[PDB]
């Protein structure tokens, strides 16, 4: 049975535009909690985390808010810690990518062999050193691998981290606006990613098989899936704050996550990026929360071919 | 040369949103008949059938209006059978999809060797037994299939039927939204399908490939094309009344169709649940029905690589 | 280093609708230079090209406008031929598509045993002869192909023509809407051809393969990439004169373009049929103009992965 651990991560911090830390509210009161129900999911929801209010927080060089940042996700990564101690696939609905340090950290800590899958339309990857924005929702990688270390300066807020992942545990898939340094760690780390130019070219359907085979190919091990909504076209998921357009289709979306979810092998969940408030009209919105709704139940099982009991029909 | 038989069918009782018996006519008044015949097609209008009002049609158990749908039914089988007879691809241009079991009903007497390709969103083949909403367009499957009589009881309506196709003579192709029963039913008769998974994977080229040879492979016989609107994306066909997100794209709509009009084996056409009173704008209501008529042309001959006649241009 | 030598042509008597001629206008304006700059190309304006005002220019038959269109081509040839001498990448930002007479023309004279890869709709292969509108936006191969020289009567305004390229170099891509004609001339010439049914049975991937293998097989050489706004899907590039449905993806544009430029054979580049005053909104224009505008920069460089300088980020 796939038994699932709720955390609302109510924040925004990690990038400028507010409102992203509605996103577990809008989720749940779209019937996230019931609809995994509704299927063979034992779920239990572990409330959403109260986010200290940190006011003396300036900017450290060009890095925006970066106690507020990393007290957030050291708060989220004892809470992940928590639900995958009591054998719960941990599933964050969150506001900003930033949180993905906290989540995917406190998800090392009870399983250090974990695989990384990062869908997003960027590599998140810049350093302190390398962003050019100092928006933290664009720098979470960066500070989660070992062969970085050494390049990422004493940032306040994230002494508390400790690199758990290296450059081959992890595989990207969606990219279509990565930065020039950015583009540069991933040829030097080698790091194995999926842009739109190898979907394009590939077929969703290979891109998966290879990632999987590239994930688990030595042994079967815990894989923790990062879903930025904006990996996914706007056409979809328009509500968000870093979209771009020729994105991942909704089927495709869906494809992802089907393929993962028949692994066995989910861990870890990230729904991260959906902002109610910056959708053009009220039904962009309901567009957003909707397929993130979906792409998080195909995780958990909920196949377009159908599904069945094992009882007779 | 392409002979086909029009066969109007406005019946809207096997669903509850009425308008779908309007199909026939914002077809017709499209052009289809003209622009069939602007191709190299013989083309014979059998006129919109007369439907029968059954005003004491009481519900059966939860199946809603049995005798209207049963008798709908019976009168389709009757004229189909009739232009087969006249060596004519029967095209039966309708309203929702229970008219599927008239309409291959009637291909099969004639040709009992046939085999099915169901392009649909849904499976269609629930039972009076597990039907939850009664409506029989989501029925007419379980109506045809040998291997399912001794489950079907006896419903008011269709004494008249005797299932004529068996479990390994259809192929589905478009799943998106099947019920737990259907899909029982689907894994335990083994029937073949591409729901938008498969699809996903292997792309519709590869999908055509395998339907084709998996109906083909033994030998050649007539084929019967069910194509429901409500199979390709909504962005597409909008007016039809259980649209559902996810769907076939355009372009696979046409690849399906050139496809099996190259075979040359197509001998049963439905064109089912265009609705014209759903669109929520007059344009919508104009791309259902003209993404309709293009993927009948199709069926026909069309193709996008362009045509030409046997002579010196 | 990628040099390119921009050319604008504003012209639009090879169709009827006017405001194509302010393609050059929009796309400028839309920042074109500047971004091409951005990147590490070597940018050249040759300005936009003052387009002879030709007063008496009644029909040849049905042809309309020859004169004044088969001037501008000329007026372009040379322009073009002169920026192939300065060793630069011509890129001709245009009207309409009849510009390609006289683009490809240029370009040939400098580069003979040039290949052709012309991404649109329609085949633009019809004849004096063989047109039904007369508009020469839609005959410009017509006039470049040897083997069809014999069949291309005197029309006023081309006397300065001479068929550069032969049957075998030239493969189409985004074929859906072709006039039987032009289709006995595709299968009567030979010319290799991917239509939507192809890049939908195949892969834009595998399309693109093919297509380089086919023009490049026996040896390298310099490619000309003729590209039509309306090759792509109209929900992307609506504002122009002759949509239809059914069209290349905004990521299979970007596709075919990342693949031409990593050949690095690419010497020539039109970017035709943008017309601004056909947009229903202006956020119609502006979605065609910047879809217009990425196509540019993929051809020279830019890549969904990501780029970088030759310097340790
Ligand atoms: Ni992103
Ligand atoms: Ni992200
Ligand atoms: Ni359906
Ligand atoms: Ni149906
Ligand atoms: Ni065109
Ligand atoms: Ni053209």
């Amino acid at each position: 049975s796939r038994t699932i651990g709720i955390i609302g991560a109510p924040f925004s911090k990690g990038q400028p535009r507010g409102g992203v830390e509605e996103g577990p509210t809008v989720l749940r009161k779209a019937g996230l909690l019931e609809k995994l129900k509704e299927q063979e999911c034992d779920v239990k929801d572990y409330g959403d985390l109260p986010f200290a209010d940190i006011p003396n927080d300036s900017p450290f060089q060009i890095v925006k808010n970066p106690r507020s940042v990393g007290k957030a996700s050291e708060q989220l990564a004892g809470k992940v810690a928590e639900v995958k101690k009591n054998g719960r696939i941990s599933l964050v609905l969150g506001g900003d990518h930033s949180l993905a340090i906290g989540s995917i950290s406190g998800h090392a800590r009870v399983h250090p062999d974990l695989g990384v899958i990062w869908v997003d339309a960027h590599t998140d990857i810049n350093t302190p050193l390398t962003t050019t924005s100092g928006n933290l929702h664009g720098q979470p990688v960066s500070f989660l691998l070992k062969e970085l270390k050494g390049k990422i300066p004493d940032v306040p807020g994230f002494s508390w981290v400790t690199p758990c992942i290296s450059a081959k545990d992890i595989v990207y898939i969606g990219l279509r606006d990565v930065d020039p340094g950015e583009h540069y760690i991933l040829k030097t780390l080698g790091i194995k990613y999926f842009s739109m130019t190898e979907v394009d070219r590939l077929g969703i359907g290979k891109v998966m098989e290879e990632t999987l085979s590239y994930l688990l190919g030595r042994k079967k091990r815990p894989i923790h899936l990062s879903f930025d909504v904006d990996g996914l076209d706007p056409s979809f998921t328009p509500a968000t704050g870093t979209p771009v357009v020729g994105g991942l289709t909704y089927r495709e979306g869906l494809y992802i996550t089907e393929e993962i979810y028949k692994t066995g092998l989910l861990s870890g969940l990230d729904i991260m990026e959906v902002n109610p408030s910056l959708g053009k009209t009220p039904e962009e919105v309901t567009r957003t929360v909707n397929t993130a709704v979906a792409i998080t139940l195909a995780c958990f099982g909920l196949a377009r071919e159908g599904n069945h009991k094992p009882i007779d029909y």
